């Protein structure tokens, strides 16, 4: 229970939703968020939302095909 699928999420609100889920993720894990929308730059504001430092992705997604997935680690 470490990852989001905002897949169904559709666009626009699963950047929002993000948050929510952040909430639940400890302070230092990984938040796997799985995105089909192309817009790959939402998927770091999304966790922006909690704190302008702290939210950082190591790397996983690969905006370009079909829906992908990104890690998030949390720590501020």
């Amino acid at each position: 229970m470490k990852r989001f699928d905002l897949r169904p999420l559709k666009a626009g609100i699963f950047e929002r939703l993000e948050e929510l889920i952040e909430k639940e993720m400890q302070p230092n894990e990984v938040a796997i968020f799985m995105f089909e929308v192309g817009d790959f730059s939402n998927i770091p504001k999304s966790a922006e939302f909690i704190q302008s430092k702290g939210h950082e992705l190591l790397n996983s997604l690969r905006f370009n095909q079909a829906d992908w997935t990104i890690v998030v680690r949390k720590k501020a």
